[PDB]
Order: C-alpha cells, then sequence, then structure tokens
C-alpha cells in the first residue's frame, strides 16, 4: 500500500525539521568548499533577484562586489568601471600619498543605472586604502581633499591599538567618512574593533590565493569559519562585513553571503582583467602579474607573508562582473530568495538548508572523469 | 580453552546487532565512493539475479540503464539498442521539435526477449525530453503524435511553479503519458512535484561528470545522500527515482539502487560509444566529444552550468550494456540478493549491511602500488 | 613548583588510563595506513622476538608469511624457498589438475632450522589452492596424493554453499587435510564457515593491489576493520586467519598481526622476486608482470575483478624474507613485546596503545619536503 | 533594531566561552598542518617579543632552535654559528670519539649579545649525539674532556634499559653534565626516563622528512599529538622538550611551541645551507645531500628506518635564523604575546585560542588558483 500524492505536501509534517542542515547545525574549521546550499522553490525569473549589498553603516551598493586594495588589481581603471558596474573598487596604497590621491580624484572627476554614486554630487563612489601609522594621517587629509567616500584601515591583524586609535581619531577629525577596519577573523577581534567605531569590517587572514601568513605565522582562520563567526556577532550591531580572500567563483561569493557577508573582497579573480594594473605578459599564454602586498616585491616597491605569482588574463571586467551578477541572480533563484536580504533573512530563520561535502562528494561536484575539457562564459 | 565450531552460528546471537551498518546508520554529505555494501551469504547462481526496475508508476524495464537526454549520448540510435538491450533512452531536445518527432518515430518505427516494448503494440518503448516553458507544449504533442512513451521534464532544478504547471497540464491533457519530473535532490522538492502528479523523478544535481553547478550555483547535494533522503520519502508514495549523475562504474549503479533509486541514468559512460551521436576523433587515441547541455557549445546549438570535453570510444552498447547486466547480476550475489527488489526489501529491513571508506581505505579498493596497469571486459 | 622526578612513575597513576587508545576503542571503515602503534618499553633484544605463527588448527610455522596463489606470485621455485625461510607457500590453480600436482610433488620431493616441514616425514609444507566446483574434487584427490599439507579453498566471495559442500566433503574424505577457507571480511561470513568447519580463514576483498571487485561490485571491506571484526570472533573458536591483501610494508603486516591476524598473505610484494615465475622485461627498469586472477589475462589463460600490470625487480626471497624477518623482530621490539603470542595478549588487554592518522600525519609520517631522494636494505 | 556600538565588549560576557577553541579542546591523531592559532590582541611591537627558551633544566637559549645530529647537518661549522645566533648546535655521532671530541674542541674553543655561552667561562655552548652501548661511556668521557655542555642520547625509540642505565650512570659520573634523553611520544615514556634522571625530553618518532620508521616499525606518532601529550605530563617535573621532526617553516615552530615543546629541533631546514656539512652539487640546481641515521648509506658510514635525497640550497644560517627569529616574534605579537612564557600561560589557561583545518581550509590556507609563483626572505 502506497501513500496518495495528494498528502505529499501534508506529510512533510511527520519530519522533525527540514531536509538538510540549518546554517547553525552546518557550522569544525571548514571552508566554502567543504559545503553546498540545498535548492528551494522557484516562483520567479532570476531577472528579479535583487542584490543590493550593504558596504559600510551608511554606504549600500547595486552589487556586493569590492575590488582589492592591490597593486596589482585596483587603480583609477579598476575604482571606476567596478563603480560603473554597481560595484566598488578600493584603491591601494603601495605609492606615494601624491600618486594615491591623484588617482581618487581620476575616479571622483570621471564622467560619462546601477552605478555606485553619491547621493549629494552623484560622482562615482571611490574606496582607498590606508596603513595605521601617524604618516597616514596626512595621507588621509589628502585622500579627502580628492573626495574620498569610504576608507580601508589595511593590515592583516587588525586588532591592534594603532588601528584602534586611527579609527577613533577618523571619527573624530572626519565624522564624515565611512571606515572600514580588519583584518579580523575572531569575535573578539571584531568587538574591538566595532566598539572603536568602525562602519564596516573586513574579514579574512591567510585565505588569499597569494596569501602564506598560516604558514608563516600559523595565525589565521578557514574562511568560511571566519565569515560565519565574525558576522553572527557584527550583525548584531548593523556592521555590514566584507568576505575577503578564498573567493574564486560565483559559487563562493554565494556562500560567503550565506554565512553572513554583506559584500566580497576579490583580488585574483579581476587580476587578470583589462582594467587592472600592469602590462600582459606572454608564457605560450596571455599572463598578468598577481602579488601579495606582503609579497618581497611588493613591499620592495623581512618576512614575506605572501609570494609573486601570475594568472590567465580574465578579458575586461565590463563582461566579467555581469557575469558574476547574472550568475549570483541564477544562484539566488535556485535557493528560492529574490533579494540579498531575503537571502539572510531566510538563513537565519533556518528556511535555507545546506549539506556537507566528503572530498568524494567534492570531486563529484566538479568535472570528473574525462579525457580532457575545456567555457565559464 | 576455545569455543566448539558448532556453535558458530548460535552464537552470533550474543551480538547487539549484525556487521556492519544498517542503510540509515550509514546516512554527512557523502556519495558513492564514500562506502561499502558488504557481502552476504550466496546460495544461488548470477544467473538467477533478476533485474527489472520501475521507471515509473506504469512502466517497468528489465534493466535498470537509462540513457540521458545529452546530444552527445542519445538520439534514436541510442534510444533504439538501449530499448532493445533491456533499458530505455531518452532523446534530447536541443533540436527542433520537427527534429525530435522524427527521432522518435525512428524509434517507434524500428522492426526486426528483454526488449523494451509497449504491452500493446509491441514497439520499442521510447523517452523525450523538454523545457517546461509554453513553446514546449507544441513540442510535447508532436511527440505523442510520434508515439512518445514517457516525457522528462528537463532541468538542473525542477522544482519550480513552471514545471508544476506543464505537469498539471501533461496530465490533464495526455493523461495516458507517463511522467517524469526534475531534477531534484530534497525531500522537499519531491514533495512537491509528486503532488503535482510525477509518475517519476531524476534525481541529481551537479553530481554530473561534465556539471559545474555546484561550483557557479553553489547549489546541488553530493549523489548518495540526495538518493537516499529523496527516495526515502519517495517510495512511500510507489514514485521510481532514477539517480543521474555521477556513475561510472558497475560498483555505482549496485550503491544508487542501494540507497534507494529505481533505475540509473548514465550520460558519460555511454558518451565513447558507437551507438552515441557525433563522429570520431583521435588524439594517439579515439574520442567522442561529450558536453553537458549548460555548456557554452550545447547552448549555441550566459553563465555555463557545464563544460565541453571529450572521452575515450567505449565501443558499442551491444557489448557494455551486457557487461553491466552482468556485473549487476554478480554484484548481487556477492550482496546474496536474487532481485533488485529483494535488494530492496532487504536494505530496508537492515539486513543488507554497509561500511564507511577512509580516504586510505577508497586507494586501498583500487590498484595501488604497481610500476603500471591496463580492461573491463 | 615542579613534581620531584623521583614521583614520575607513580604519577602515572593520576590518569584515567593510558595514553593512546586500546585495540577497541580504534576500532569507521579504516585500513593500515589510517593507525599507528604507540611505542612501549623496551627491556630485550630484537634477535629475542619470537615470530611463530599459527597458520591453521594444526599447522604453526616459524614466520607469518605466506605467498598468494596467483600464476605469476607462486609455484614450486616460491613454495620452496618460502618453506625454507620459515613461511609457506600456495600453489596457484590456473593450471591443469596434473600441472598443478606436479608443482606440488617438486615441493615435497625437495631435499638439500626454522624451515617449515611435516613433522612425521620432515619434508618441506606446501599449500595449494582449488576451486569449489565439482571438477576440483578429482584435483584435490590428486593434489593429496602428490602430497598435499593444506588446501585453500580459492574465491572473492567464499560464503557460499559450494564452498560450504567443498569443506564438509573434504573433512569427511581427507580427514588429515587442512582446510582454509575464504575470502570472507565479515563476522557472519566467518561463523559460516568455522561451523563448516575450516581450520583457517583467508581474510580480504578488494584490498589486494591488483583488486577492483569494491569497484565493480560494490563489494567489499577496509582491510583493517575486516581483519579486526572478523578475527575478534574467528579468535574465540581457535580458527587462525590469513590478513590476505594490501601488505606492501613491514609496517603493515606489524599492523595486521595487531588487529588480530595470525599469518598475513603477499602477491605484490613478492611478485617481482626471482623466485616468481614469469620472466624478467625492460621498460629502463626491469620488470615483471603482476596480474589479478579475476584479470581478463589470467582467466583467459566476462567480468574483470582484476587488473594485469607490472612490479619492479625486487630481487630473491632469500634477502627479502629475512628483511621482512628482521624488520618484524624490530617491530615488535619498539613495541616491547617478545613474541607475536604476547603481542596479540597485549593488544587484547588494552596494554599495546595504538593512534589515528590525519591524512597529515600519514604524509608527516613518510618522507616529504625534500628535492629527491633514493634502499629499504 | 540594531545594538550599540559602545556595548560591543560587554557584550561578549553573553557568550559561553571564547571564540574558537582551547589546546584542551583542540586535542584525534592530528599534527601540525590540521590546526591553527586565532589572533589576539596587538598592543606591542614585534621587537619586543622574547624568545627565551629552556633547552635543559639548567640550560636556556636566547632562541628555541636547535640543530640536530646528523651528519648532514651539524658538525662544528653549525654548532658555532647555531650558538652565535642564539641557539644550539647537537654534533652527530657517526664519526669515531677522537673525531667528535675534535669537533667539540673546535666550539668551544673558538673566539670572536644573544650568543649561546657558558655562564662561567664564556665559551660557546656545545651539544653532541651519543649512544648508549658500553663503548660510548668511552666516548663520552672524551666529549666531556673537550668541554660538552650538554648530551643527547641519540635513539629511535629512548625507552630502553640500555638508555635509562646510561642516563643513570651519566649522572652519577658526570653531575654536571646536562641530559636530554629520547626519542619519545607518549606520556608512559617520558615519565620513565624522567625518572632515571633526564633534563630533558626529545619528542618525535616517524615524523621527520627522509624518516620512515611509521611505515616499517608501524611504529610512531603524529607529532602534534606526542607534543602536547608528552610536554603535558614531563612540563609538570619542569622538564624542557624538544619538539624533533616535521619542522618546516615558521608557523610549524609556533604550533610546537603552542602545544608544549619549549624548542624546536630542525634538520631538513638546516640541511641545504653553508655551515652544514657535504659539498653542493647541480642538478640544474643547487642541492646538498640530506639522509636519515637510519639510511643505508649514513650506516654504512639491515632494516632502513631513513632514506637518502636532497635538498635545495638555503644559503648562509647568518640570514637564515635571524629570518626565523624575526618570523617567530612576528608571529607571538598576531596571537598578541610578549613572550614564549607568556605564550605558554596563556595558551594553559585557554586565553590562546585554535581552530581545526579541513583539508579545503589548508589548500586555502596556502598558495592556490594561480598559474605560477616564485621567496620567503
Ligand atoms: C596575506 N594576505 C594578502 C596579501 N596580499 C593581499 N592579501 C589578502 O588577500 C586578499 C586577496 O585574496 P584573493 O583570494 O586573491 O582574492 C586581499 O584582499 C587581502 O585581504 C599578502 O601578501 N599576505
Ligand atoms: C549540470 N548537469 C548536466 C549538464 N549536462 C548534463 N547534465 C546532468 O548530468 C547528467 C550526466 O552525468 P554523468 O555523470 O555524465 O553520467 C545528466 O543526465 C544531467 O542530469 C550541465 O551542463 N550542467
Ligand atoms: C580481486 N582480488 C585478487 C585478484 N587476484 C588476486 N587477488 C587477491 O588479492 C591478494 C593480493 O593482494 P596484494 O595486495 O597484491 O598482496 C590475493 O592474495 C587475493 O586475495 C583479483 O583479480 N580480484
Ligand atoms: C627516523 N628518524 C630520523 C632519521 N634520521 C634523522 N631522524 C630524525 O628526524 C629528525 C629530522 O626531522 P626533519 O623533519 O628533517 O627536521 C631528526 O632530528 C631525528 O629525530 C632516520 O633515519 N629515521
Amino acid at each position: 500500500t502506497y501513500r496518495d500524492a495528494a498528502t505529499a505536501l501534508e506529510h512533510l509534517a511527520t519530519y522533525a525539521e527540514k531536509d538538510g542542515l540549518s546554517v547553525e547545525q552546518l557550522m569544525g574549521g571548514l571552508t566554502y568548499n567543504d559545503f553546498l546550499v540545498l535548492p528551494g522553490k522557484i516562483d520567479f525569473p532570476s531577472s528579479e533577484v535583487v542584490l543590493s549589498s550593504r558596504l559600510t553603516k551608511k554606504i549600500t551598493l547595486n552589487a556586493p562586489f569590492v575590488s582589492s586594495p592591490m597593486d596589482t588589481v585596483t587603480e583609477a581603471d579598476m575604482a571606476i568601471h567596478m563603480a560603473l558596474l554597481g560595484g566598488i573598487g578600493i584603491i591601494h596604497h603601495n605609492c606615494t600619498a601624491e600618486e594615491q590621491a591623484e588617482m581618487v580624484r581620476r575616479v571622483k572627476k570621471y564622467e560619462n543605472p546601477l552605478a555606485s554614486k553619491s547621493a549629494d554630487t552623484k560622482q562615482l563612489l571611490c574606496g582607498a586604502a590606508i596603513g595605521t601609522i601617524d604618516a597616514d594621517r596626512q595621507r588621509l587629509a589628502m585622500l579627502v581633499e580628492a573626495g574620498l567616500d569610504v576608507v580601508v584601515l589595511d593590515s592583516s591583524q587588525g586588532n591592534s591599538v594603532f588601528q584602534i586609535n586611527m579609527i577613533k581619531w577618523i571619527k573624530e577629525t572626519f565624522p564624515d567618512l565611512q571606515v572600514i577596519a580588519g583584518n579580523v577573523v575572531t569575535r573578539e577581534q571584531a568587538a574591538s574593533l566595532i566598539h572603536a567605531g568602525a562602519d564596516g569590517l573586513r574579514i579574512g587572514m591567510g585565505s588569499g590565493s597569494i596569501c602564506i601568513t598560516q604558514e608563516v605565522m600559523a595565525c589565521g582562520r578557514p574562511q568560511g569559519t571566519a565569515v560565519y563567526n565574525v558576522t553572527q556577532f557584527a550583525n548584531q550591531f548593523g556592521v555590514p562585513c566584507i568576505a575577503d580572500g578564498g573567493v574564486q567563483n560565483i559559487g563562493h561569493i554565494t556562500k560567503a553571503i550565506a554565512l553572513g557577508a554583506s559584500t566580497v573582497m576579490m583580488g585574483g579573480m579581476l587580476a587578470g582583467t583589462t582594467e587592472s594594473p600592469g602590462e600582459y605578459f606572454f608564457r605560450g599564454k596571455r599572463l598578468k602579474t598577481y602579488r601579495g602586498m606582503g609579497s618581497i616585491d611588493a613591499m620592495q616597491k623581512l618576512v614575506a607573508q605572501g609570494v609573486t605569482g601570475s594568472v590567465i588574463d580574465k578579458g575586461s571586467i565590463k563582461k566579467y562582473i555581469p557575469y558574476l551578477y547574472n550568475g549570483l541572480q541564477h544562484s539566488c533563484q535556485d535557493i528560492g530568495v529574490r533579494s540579498l536580504v531575503e537571502f539572510r533573512e531566510k538563513v537565519d530563520s533556518g528556511s535555507v538548508r545546506f549539506e556537507f561535502r566528503t572530498p568524494s562528494a567534492q570531486l563529484e561536484g566538479g568535472v570528473h572523469n574525462l579525457h580532457s575539457y575545456e567555457r565559464l562564459f
């Protein structure tokens, strides 16, 4: 004797809980590739998915995409086009204060729908990174004069007295300026910098494609676990967090947001693009140099926390960011959420479900058992 | 002092339960390679093993083998020979409705023991895939006129309003037509499509050899876990499920069925065969193109959920399907079951036992510690 | 304030149990490489270690080494020299009954301390494999006439009516003949064949270096778990068990015995030796063919459960078996046991301790972080 | 409604415990790469970090670095420069007693801040290894006459009657001489040698880069677990322990100390340096031979417990040890500890937190997803 098909939806009530795991059940020491999001119910087109995201307490973007402050990723060209496509760029500071201020000016003075713009002047939004030593106070002053919208305090370990004092000084001196503090990977770190007055947090330590901090400092955290534990705390204070490092595809972006991130920062993915700094070279493939700011070369302009490498040409971000945007829309559709806001609410309520992945399951999830294969878009 | 050998069978009663794990104990997020079935008692020849399998509520096959609806796997030639060998083929729809209807006609009009045939006309059984948009209503009408026996609603995420409405429309318009809905990987998805009136379910998301949905959508499920959790629900309603994706050998077929699948769908395994579409080419090995329907090439005839690749020549299925058939018989024999029906009953009663496999155990289970090696059959 | 060194031994009493895990605590689905034995106390030289081992109820060897019944491992030459070095050889049956009987005769008629010899005639001990069909009754009769000491019922799944009847027939017809039944990997299998009257058991399914039974039959068990669970049962009846398959080094032998095996069977390790059948060939390395009896080539003299491969030349066993013997002595010394009998007693009492090994720990345990490396003995 | 940022630090009290795991919670069978230390609070410069370390009960070094007693690592040249840089060298004994005594004399007679020197004569500290057989009594006498400061009883399994008697003999004969016993990996081993009168312990079995003891003896322990369980016992008696083997980078040193080690011993890392014995050779890379003392070559001057290999040129330790020193300072800074003494106290109190690392997390922690990459310092 079999059950009547008409009672199929009702019979779900006989189960203790929904299939798969809630986020809390899921979250030891795992990262993005160690799990999946289970599909939900589709009753809308992907084009309907809204990807509006909080960068800081006062700044909201139309897309959760942020380009990393690295000298092989983000200068004026990257910051301009990232802003035009609904994200934002963080200009690096491996350069003179004069040079950095000039790059900010190029972004703010640029003229030509989802574009990231200031509410008042309708100029493109621009971010910039700085250190937390005394000399950077002057550097920031020059950046602010150039029209800086948001500053990122750049550090591998942001929970320091130096950064705390810098944050306090900025809020007091430049109250209209949004401050993103970091990097952090623990609840205690986040509380410290939130208490200091941070407008946003940057999450990650060692997860970068070119980073080896975990190998030389023995210090860091798996990215997935870091994002979850930090945001679970920080979101209670309305402090948006950037998931920074270890993002290589659309799936990582979805998972980063699922675990509590408001935006995601990318370095390696955008490194090979036309708009990134540095020239192309052949090896017979078209490559661009991509290096950690803690590498000997970058610091040269000593203990290295990063390495110098190369990545394949990815083409222009004018096609690559839309690919990520459309992809994330389709990802949200499969999960059954119409916005990142809804996605956040559904996850915390336990409606969105997750599943672990054994090493075998991970291999199964990718390409396998082929003689050869070639195309993301 | 040692125990008397005569009391050996009786002494088993002193143990709390049988050696190894029941299926429920076994079932986180694992797939086929993560476990094994423990051997049982052999008191019959392998030739006695019956492999009769339910494809849908009303359709039963002599073998649990289904060829996937892909343009590099199943057209008329594949569907004909699959049917002749006791399975069935699902004709792809990456073509005009006219072209697809012609391929169905070729199968139904073909003339020449275990063969899959309609009960009334004794014509070869034929399956076909369609989308769930309005234009497909017309396409299905043409397929039905050509003598279609079963339709597969083709989607990576089948739990949508569009597919639900399509299922309702088909049952109402073509009541004699069997409908397989999918793809699904969760209990909630299955309930939705069963409630809609599905005659069978297609299980899998991201597990395909050419699929990368898990990588770009962050959405899917390990195949083993998906089959178990879906069928544990669906079998209560007498809805047979196809285990689709990640099958590479006879062992995967056995495990798929063990975990609750009624039939298994194969794409990559049948791709390199003579009866599959596409021509052979040399690279110095004989290869055939095998590509996901979500690949840029297939869609071309945009976010790719599949990749284009190649597989080695496997020869004719006239020898390959019998190899799978005989192999599965021997597999059932080792386990100690005389049919797939008995296999299903024994597993759910806890008589058939399972065992996890550590990564070391998996390497041990395959070929290892040789300088070189060569032959499945 | 620190503790007095004089109280160091006494302070161990404050701990709930000894460091590491007992065997029961250790024993899911793991195999040899997944764990280690913890060192004990050395108060004796390695030369004092006795490696006497039970092959069957009535046969004891001076070394726990058995050569596998494969046509690329054991014929007369191997069986003779294995016996001379304190082990035993099992002659394969991929040949006519006449040919097999001749090989046994060569062993028993051979004339020239730890040597394995019959108690009465002082002839070298000899084993031989047979099938369990009717034709093998005649074959066994010819082997017995040639002076066979022990017969191995050769099968990948030994728990069958055919093997059970064969065992009953042999005990009744040739009461003086020792019977080793198998292969088995579960408690239920062992009870069945012990109840039938087996004098020893052969443990393993899929763990062989050339075996792929787990891949095609989905049936088998990780070797470590199989040895433990079978012997934990079988040893209660005084039935010695051979750990067959997956042995590649001295460490595997120690672990096999630790988990309850009385002897270990080797195929791949002895395949490349001078005394094995088959000629050497160059590829620029000296190799010998090594193949599973379930391979197409071996069966040829169809579903393959084994593959044909090659192994590097290992030299003569006149140097290789002493290497294993001395190595196992040193292994026992490190653990702090003076015999395999003591080793068995110490393990079951919980005195010998074990430790799991993460994948990282396994890599650490081998050679790592070198530019290159070369020598077992 | 969001929480007030001012209450961020106070809100931490609502959590049951600190983020991450205490060391006890962390500690199955894992090693260094299986975990990380979570970052703390920085309120000091790295230059302030003190790395003073106990080698034995009476000997303290300014740096926790010890060069291993291997004939491809430490002779007079290495021992001199290790001492000059605040560590110590252990001269190997794969040589005549006369030759070893001469090497010690070269170190003690050498003349030319953090340098490791005797308190009385201000001569460079020098260590030396010996065996535990009768002939070594004479050898030690010659070493002591040459001015030996500390002796290491060299063995893969130090818990033996021979070593116990040697320790007793040395304390009685040369009371002023510091004795390091080992190697050990269990609590029971440590208690035995502490009770015998050891002044320090050497931890490790099989973890060496050139060691294969675990593979051939089946005996050993994952290094991380060994260090923790041994030191948790030994530190109660004020017996410093050397973490010996498996150290490849600064991160391993930090973790070794975190788990309870007082100093770390390095062989492979220092093998390729200018000051190590053996000449350079090209293969087109500059290499030096590095081999285990249990290798056939080393023993030659038989069952091998080590292998012969090669490592890349690392340059002079005059630059490499400062790199490790500065790196470890920065590591301590990130964790938020001002000394190794504080680091030890903070870990045992549960203030320093840890995190597991899945295989995915480990890959993420290193370099990944690059076309190519190059520089530690
Ligand atoms: C450690 N972390 C470093 C370094 N340079 C940059 N970064 C960090 O990694 C992120 C990039 O990660 P991807 O996976 O490439 O996207 C950056 O945003 C930054 O957080 C370094 O040298 N050492
Ligand atoms: C995701 N899944 C895809 C795609 N093309 C086909 N398929 C799915 O995979 C199965 C084939 O799996 P194999 O392991 O090759 O046998 C198909 O039956 C279908 O379910 C794709 O582009 N993206
Ligand atoms: C499955 N098992 C097979 C086959 N030929 C031999 N054997 C089994 O494996 C053992 C050898 O294992 P090694 O790891 O090489 O020492 C044999 O003793 C036997 O039990 C086969 O074709 N399929
Ligand atoms: C086992 N252990 C051996 C052998 N030679 C040296 N050693 C051990 O390994 C340590 C070196 O480890 P690395 O990872 O290279 O730094 C030595 O200090 C010693 O404890 C051997 O032949 N077999």
